[PDB]
């Protein structure tokens, strides 16, 4: 392929789960994988780490979908399962689950199986999205330890909210509350991800759950990138030119004539679009790299295309290598640029561009 | 359990079609399936339509896998082909396409093909996107019809770049090139997609080319949906819930602590995020159907989760059924309330997505 493609750095996603250990050199590593790996490839992303201590996914099938693929490492279902009658399938699997509601405490009270399954208790220490509430806490978890159904020690999980603000004390607060319910409790504690990781070592635990910056991405909206801390990119985004056309001062280019040249110019025309993942929302002047070198994009971002300034006597050509983001251009610049989460950018892409593993 | 599923309803695709042989009858259609047919399917999109004349793709790769499905009709390469290595390919899978540069008109000139193959000059009338600039168009355009390789008469194609803009004199403008340069000359005329087909009946001319109103959706940003047009919507974008918790007045929700409640309430949390598809973007307040009933998005859209305010009696509980854009509520709904456009909407989902046909 020379359009739409997602190379994958086998060696950055190594790179990155050391280095990740030696930020927290007293938890195990717990890879977060959701959401076809943040754009990278579910499996291959799993395939890649068989030093991780555990994968973690959003939902049951992905987990399954690993099974299916010969992962065997333990995979922690992070919001749990949405029936009960998914028990029997989870503990044959040997998943492990996090348990955040009646229903998901009452189905393993009296299900049937097999093997009891390790569960990690979810409390709402702030966040206000999943989770047992502080004041409904103590009695949930202590059903939990009399299950048979649960294998003991009962988990405990927590995330936080706003981890990137460091400047408020939401972190601290939740910190508080998660220590507070701890106390005197066995089970592993785990509550921190990319940001509590990296900002917050009294967070670390037992634990970490690293998403985004296991692929070399920072977490943070502050302009830093995954570099700041060791961590080495393992995405690009690329594809190739289709055109190279010749183009006349005060003539406007895309739909809604969106951008007006003040020059005689050549515009070059990338094979990759929103239909693709690339953000319908990318101003002009959004920084490509045309044969390793940086172009704007000038026009509205179509559905197959992206049109750039070249030049009036640029020498690219149909054929001619783009990166939209990668090796000389960070996705987080991207996101700065375009004001859309590096988080989105890697992830929402669609199953039109082709999968690239090297490495 | 449901989660993130795309319910493709094929009558309703089916009616547009004929809804569009109405509205512009005297031209033959080109059912543009782009990008996965806009979010829809690729190749069930085609099986579903057996009655369009031709289907359109952006690339050569989503036409060949059109033929890998069995579909059997003709496909139109609207950028045309990359590669001069592909023509072979093209002409014995019988595959029409643009042509919009020398690259590809030498390559038509010297390739050795055992069919010559069905071609649509691209010329730029306005657009400045792909296409023969009209000072090179007739130089362009007779090389073709010298060819041996290419099929006679050669057609002619464009496309409009503010069609949904009838204010502006910018279709007028491309049409009186567009006229221009097809007098006198045999071969089909195309240059109308869904604005042309709706608002312009002068450029329907022999091909109409429907892509997004083909789904039900409407091309303008006028608060209109396909049912101003008679077209009915074929997707609708569901899940279903995966908790229902109690919170309180002064609470914040979901992260960086974007909405706070200004009351006891109810919080659902669906199985949809932005892994999935679903705009990062969306604002607090977002309308999103739960158990048919109208509920706004509190809080920020995670990458699987987004949580809605239900009530502090609300009886919805975890697995009720929730619809993000479909039946009762149109996706051109939701571009208005996040400032997404459709196109993006419904096109730039993830392969977490499950599809379902119906009808
Ligand atoms: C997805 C998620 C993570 C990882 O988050 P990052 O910000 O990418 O580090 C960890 N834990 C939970 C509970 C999550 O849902
Ligand atoms: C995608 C496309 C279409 C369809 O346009 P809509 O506005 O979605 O109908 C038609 N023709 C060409 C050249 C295209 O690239």
């Amino acid at each position: 392929m020379q359009a739409a493609t997602v190379v994958i750095n086998r060696r950055a996603l190594r790179h990155n789960l050391q280095r990740l250990r030696e930020l927290a050199p007293a938890s195990k590593m717990v890879a977060v994988v959701k959401a076809n790996a943040y754009g990278h490839g579910l499996l291959e992303t799993a395939r890649t780490l068989p030093d991780a201590d555990a994968f973690g996914v959003a939902r049951l099938e992905e987990a399954l979908r690993l099974r299916a693929g010969g992962i065997t490492k333990p995979v922690l279902l992070l919001e749990g399962f949405f029936d009960a009658r998914d028990l029997p399938t989870i503990s044959a699997q040997h998943f492990h689950t996090a348990v955040h509601n009646e229903e998901q405490l009452a189905a393993l009270e009296e299900a049937s199986l097999d093997e009891p399954v390790t569960v990690w208790m979810k409390l709402d220490t702030g966040m206000h999205r999943l989770g047992v509430r502080p004041e409904q806490a103590e009695a949930f978890y202590h059903r939990l330890t009399q299950c048979k159904n649960v294998r003991q020690p009962v988990n405990i999980v927590s995330h936080f909210a706003r981890a990137d603000e460091p400047k408020c004390g939401a972190t601290e607060k939740q910190l508080a509350i998660f220590n507070t319910f701890c106390e005197g409790k066995p089970g592993q504690r785990s509550i921190a991800a990319s940001g509590g990781i990296l900002l917050w070592p009294q967070s670390h635990f037992d634990w970490v759950r690293p998403g985004i910056i296991l692929y070399g991405v920072s977490p943070l909206e502050d302009r830093s990138t995954g570099a700041d801390f060791g961590c080495q990119p393992v995405m690009s985004l690329t594809s190739s030119l289709i055109a190279v056309r010749e183009h006349k001062a005060g003539e406007p280019v895309g739909y809604g004539g969106t951008w007006v040249s003040e020059r005689d110019t050549r515009l070059g025309v990338v094979a990759m679009g929103y239909g693709d993942g690339y953000p319908r929302a990318a101003p002009s002047g959004t920084p490509v790299l045309v044969n390793g070198r940086e172009v704007p994009i000038v026009g509205r971002v179509a559905m197959d295309m992206i049109c750039v300034d070249l030049g009036p006597q640029a020498q690219d050509k149909a054929g001619d290598p783009v990166i939209l983001w990668g090796e000389g251009l960070p996705v987080e610049r991207i996101a700065e640029m375009t004001k859309v989460s590096a988080y989105e950018l890697i992830t929402r892409l669609t199953s039109r561009v082709a999968m690239k593993y090297v490495d």
